[PDB]
Formats: structure tokens, sequence, C-alpha cells
RNA sequence: GCUCUGACCGAAAGGCGUGAUGAGC
């Protein structure tokens, strides 16, 4: 995954919560896949542990929603809005910036061709 | 120990989304 279209998601996500809704964590995240409701979903690459965040890669390809690795979880973290770093978040709503979204959507999807 | 909740707990230092708090089992 690239750094550039990194950076674009995580301005997304900083401002998708401004207009629309975020799950921010893990254990939220993995529970919104689980229930559809995943519009996209971030991940942080520098994890402790890995056996923390592991199965979400599997979960969104078989539950049909966009996953998208990030550089650091403390950026991952300062996007949601929290002071702890973030390891894993779920965008629920895309807002007032959806169609500004779906672009991103399609350039992961094409990503992977 | 787990389930649900999901941003606070602390005088402070600090500790929490790798899960504060509060239900339950």
């Amino acid at each position: 995954v690239p750094e550039d279209m990194q950076n674009e998601a995580l301005s997304l996500l900083e401002k998708v919560r401004e207009s629309g809704k975020v799950k921010k964590g893990t254990n939220e995240t993995t529970k919104a896949v689980e229930r559809g409701l995943a519009k996209l979903v971030y991940i942080a690459e520098d994890v402790d542990p890995p056996e923390i965040v592991a199965h979400l890669p599997l979960l969104c390809e078989e539950k049909n929603v966009p996953y998208i690795y990030v550089k650091s979880k403390n950026d991952l973290g300062r996007a949601v809005g929290i002071e702890v770093p973030c390891a894993s978040a779920a965008i629920i709503n895309e807002g007032e910036l959806r169609k500004e979204l779906g672009s991103l959507v399609e350039k992961i999807k094409g990503l992977q061709k």
C-alpha cells in the first residue's frame, strides 16, 4: 500500500467523523464488519502483536468490506480524534464525504487486480 | 475469566480504543 494514497485515507477519516460516523478500536471495528456496517476499515501496520488485529484482513474480504493499511497506529489515532494510538478503525457512515470516499474505495480495489 | 456497552478513571503522577466507565454471567 502507498504512503501517498495513505495520507489521503487519514484525511478522509479525520473529516468523516465531523459529518458521518466512525468506530475506533479493534473490538468495535470487528463487531462492525461482522454486522455489515463497515463502509471502510483502517488498519495500522505497526501493531505489537499481530495476533491482536490479524483476523481483520480476512473478515473484511469475506464480508465484502474494504480495508486499508496505514503506517503508524498513532496516526490512525490522531485521525480518530483520540489521545491513545488506535490499532484499527472502521467508518460506518460516509456522511458528507460519500462520493469523495467512493473514489478511494476503487483506488484500493484497483491495487489488487 | 467471558458478554454487552464504548470514553473516560485519577488530587496528581499518570493509566486507557492492545479497551476508561457502567450492565450482566
